[PDB]
């Protein structure tokens, strides 16, 4: 005591009809606030700062509720003070929570579970405490620096105007790169020189200096870093990949080059990144991870990179001009795990609101990146504007003309401004486009001529408008703000249609990314229309894991496309996540530096020697097996690596884990297992190579995914034939298999759920508990249910981003399979028929758990012996010995 009965108000960001926020604080148990969307929290202002001692919560019924309570004494930071996570039903007595005399002027109550409904509620909330006599300070307004006002602008302009400074900056940066990649001790073993292009092409040179140093030339930063990489790979037997395992062990003396090499690339651009990568992979990256990635990029020839960092600040400044407060902008924009589909105009709000801190920190990160990109000569692809507005845009701008875009996977798509209007109508596409392109300049300055925008990505509605005219107007508007602009357009499943593309009146100033060239190429239509285009390897969908690559097609189809075209201006990668199969990515970027087809088999032979730091007859034999099975050329249509049954929602007749995925293994399983047998045999000798360990884990987890599929088919039979004892046995072996798999995945830092989650919670500095918890929600949601019920179930996104990860496997995948198996066992044993399992309910239970109150997942890999784990896999859980195993 005492109860705070006066001066208290409340807000929410959604409610069902008649069940408003104020009903949570009206003294009446019969009236309640109820959620209508994914904002399941209310915010109570107490009319002053109180030292709280008790908080009391009533719900509308006797369901089981779970919620977290946060408080703020400064109006900015909301920190967790209480929570209910027990399985006790609500009742007429309410729930009483003791607070450790915490100072608070505001409270947030986030109800994350209701056993009875998707919708949550608070019938009453009573707060008890002692009045401090103080009031909350004013909340600082979001303010960011203008680019021209920062040291970043001075540096950017200096590099631009002063050739000697620019060259000195580039050359120092490439030396810094060497020291980051292989160690500071190797920096002074290199001499870097800028030279000209070779007949209009990017080019590098590597040769001996005459005093035991390596002299490397390049026309620019990425040419210089590519020469460095070339030297490492071809002379040092070193392989750098910061995301998927390296061999960075340098020779004792620096190897001599011998005959000087001069290597050019016929491609103007080497492209990297899908909008999706910024979500499935990069959601929670700090500068350290970005710097690392850019070093890998420059070393791999990359000079064109999609860039959406800090674009929330750009949109904020733009919408602020058209009737939106900062809070309204924050409700529009998604959370940090969803920017891919926000910027692709597919969804809004979900995972947010972002903290106020977000905007400055991210504008600064993007500025940091444009400085490094400028040094290397990497062109960022910034944002174009196509007409994306919130659904309430007309409400705030009555003369605006908009086209309703409908739903995408159960999310409301933003509206789209009519790209043109009738005479006598206000043209808000022109108004908003002008502001956007101006504000983007204000935030980042003039850093690129490349702008990406993709109207009608995976649906939408063109309304009454002409398709070609829409694309003419978007491009003309883009060129109005940058005369040299190039509109970078994604080509996905025949869209944009030929009619849309024929609307581009300046073909030179558009560039189409053929997104899926290694499985389903579609560049002929672009070539025929004289559109500049880029051949792209997609490879990875949703970050879904498994042994999968197309090295033969990369080694042959790329130079074949160069010979058979006149408008192929580059190659690149467009993966939805960068987390899988390093072979595919090294080969792809290697193919930029040849005009001739190469032998993928002998390419692989050399690749594995530098990756492992050594090779032998048996290891080569194992990789040829991988090339003959998992990496064998195929001519069908498929999206990503074949999915593991372990990761699928349990049921009968499963043929995938995700809606658009596949579980069909097109190679011989027993043959593939021979590769694991060879790796186990050579473990003790190759165990000093981390990349070897990485690859061993990759193929071994693939072995167990494959055999789980077969064991699942057997236990399905044992159930259908009514054999309860046989089902018990095979289902037991199935579960023991998953447990072995969890041990295998525990060995790699990159397979830990705990790193993904901790990165989310630590990505910004000085985050309150509210922000950490929300960002953990984003991390957990994306790799499981994706969205909430209507997104996961009706919308088809359930387990789209499924990961063969440690922690996630034990607590989520195993748990699903265990529950289904038990219900089937109970029925077989003469019990009641197996119940329907509301899978989403169980999954979203895991999604909403917090690292600080529930279970903290480790950030440290285990010491398990892959060689031994492989022997146990071969003996007890294989396809080869399946008949003996039973
Ligand atoms: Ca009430």
């Amino acid at each position: 005591g005492v109860e705070i009965t006066e001066g208290v108000t409340v807000t929410a960001k959604g409610n069902t009809e008649g069940n408003t926020a104020d009903l949570a604080i009206d003294g009446d148990l019969s009236t309640y606030w109820e959620s209508s969307n994914d904002y399941k929290w209310i915010e109570v202002d107490l009319g002053g700062i109180y030292e709280l001692s008790k908080i009391e919560i009533f719900n509308k019924d006797e369901a089981v509720y779970k919620y977290n309570i946060y408080a703020s004494e400064d109006g900015e930071n909301f920190n967790k003070i209480a929570y209910k996570n027990n399985d006790n039903v609500s009742d007429s007595n309410g729930n009483m929570h003791t607070i450790d005399n915490v100072r608070a002027g505001k409270i947030r109550i986030d109800v994350v579970q209701n056993s009875n409904s998707d919708r949550v509620n608070i019938a009453e909330i009573n707060v008890f405490g002692k009045n401090t006599g103080e009031s909350l300070p004013e909340v600082k307004k979001i303010a960011t620096s203008n680019f021209s006002e920062t040291p970043w602008a001075t540096e950017y302009e200096k590099f631009n105007s002063d050739s000697a400074y620019a060259n000195e900056k580039t050359l120092n940066e490439i030396k810094n790169l060497v020291g980051r990649v292989i160690g500071r001790e190797f920096k002074d073993k290199f001499i870097f020189e800028i030279r000209d292009q070779l007949n209009g092409n990017d080019v590098f040179e590597v040769s001996d200096s005459g005093d035991g140093k390596v002299l490397i030339k390049g026309n620019n930063g990425v040419s210089l870093a590519s020469g460095f990489n070339y030297y490492l790979k071809n002379y040092c037997n070193v392989s750098y990949n910061p995301i998927m395992g390296s061999n960075l062990k340098m020779p004792e003396t620096m190897p001599s080059v011998g005959e000087r090499v001069v290597i050019d690339t016929p491609y103007e651009h080497r492209y990297a990144l899908n909008f999706c990568t910024y979500s499935y992979t990069m959601s929670f990256w700090d500068w350290d991870q970005y710097e690392e990635f850019l070093d890998w990029c420059a070393m791999n020839g990359v000079n064109l990179v999609l860039d959406i960092i800090g674009q929330e600040e750009v949109l904020r400044r733009t919408l602020n001009e058209f009737g939106y407060s900062d809070e309204e902008v924050k409700e529009f924009i998604s959370g940090p795990a969803y920017f891919a589909w926000f910027y692709m105009q597919n969804m809004t709000g979900f995972g947010g609101p972002l903290p106020n801190d977000w905007f400055e920190q991210r504008a600064e990160l993007g500025r940091k990146m444009h400085d490094r990109m400028q040094s290397f000569g990497i062109n960022p692809v910034l944002q174009g504007y196509s007409g994306m507005v919130p659904r309430d845009f007309k409400e705030k701008n009555q003369e605006a003309q908009t086209i309703s875009q409908g739903g995408w996977c159960g999310f409301d798509r933003p509206d789209m401004l009519k790209t043109y209007v009738n005479e006598g109508e206000a043209d808000y596409f022109q108004k908003v486009a002008d502001v956007f392109y101006e504000k983007q300049k204000e935030v980042f300055g003039d850093v690129t001529n490349f702008y990406g925008v993709d109207p009608f990505h995976e649906g939408g509605n063109t309304g009454d408008l002409d398709n070609g005219k829409i694309y003419e107007i978007i491009q003309n508007k883009m060129i109005e703000h940058d005369n040299d602009a190039v509109w970078v357009i994604q080509n996905w499943q025949g869209n944009p249609s030929n009619n849309k593309l024929e609307g581009l009146t300046k073909k030179d100033q558009a560039m189409v990314l053929d997104l899926f060239s290694e499985v389903s190429p579609d560049w002929n239509r672009l070539e025929e229309r004289d559109l500049p285009w880029i051949w792209n390897m997609l490879h990875n969908f949703g970050g879904r894991m498994g042994m999968d690559a197309a090295p033969e097609k990369l080694a042959t189809e790329i130079p074949k496309a160069l010979a058979n075209s006149e408008h192929m201006v580059g190659i690149g990668i467009t993966p939805e996540a960068i987390n899988t199969n390093p072979l595919a990515y090294e080969l792809l970027f290697d193919m930029a530096w040849t005009r001739d087809q190469i032998n993928f088999r002998t390419w692989t032979e050399d690749y594995i020697e530098r990756r492992y730091g050594k090779t032998n007859k048996e290891i080569l034999e194992a990789w040829n097996i991988i090339l003959d099975t998992a990496y064998k050329k195929r001519n069908d249509y498929y999206q990503g690596a074949a999915e593991s049954i372990i990761n699928a929602r349990p049921g009968f007749g499963i043929k995938s884990a995700s809606t658009w995925g596949h579980s069909k293994i097109v190679y011989d399983k027993s043959e593939f297992e021979k590769a694991i047998e060879i790796f186990a045999k050579n473990y003790d000798e190759f165990k000093d190579s981390d990349a070897f360990l990485y690859d061993f884990a990759d193929i071994l987890k693939q072995l167990l995914a494959n055999s789980a599929q077969e064991y699942y088919e057997v236990m399905c039979n044992a159930y259908n034939n009514g054999n309860g004892e046989k089902f018990k046995f095979v289902s037991g072996k199935f579960l023991e298999l998953i447990k072995l798999q969890e041990r295998v995945l525990s060995t790699r830092p990159e397979f830990l759920i705990g790193n993904w989650i901790e990165d989310a919670r630590t990505m910004l500095k000085d985050s309150d508990d509210w922000t950490k918890d929300l960002f953990e929600f984003n991390a957990r949601a994306l790799v499981t249910t994706w969205g909430s019920r209507n997104n996961a179930d009706g919308g088809g996104l359930k387990d789209y981003s499924n990961r063969q990860w440690s922690g996630l496997t034990e607590d989520y995948y195993y748990a699903r399979w265990e529950k289904w198996i038990n219900g089937l066992q109970a029925e077989l044993d003469g019990g009641a028929k197996a119940p329907n399992i509301d899978w989403f309910k169980m999954e979203y239970d895991w999604v909403n758990k917090k690292s600080d109150t529930d279970k903290l997942y480790p950030t440290e890999a285990s010491n398990e012996n892959l060689g031994e784990l492989a022997k146990i896999a071969m003996e007890s859980y294989s396809v080869t010995n399946m008949d003996k195993i039973l």
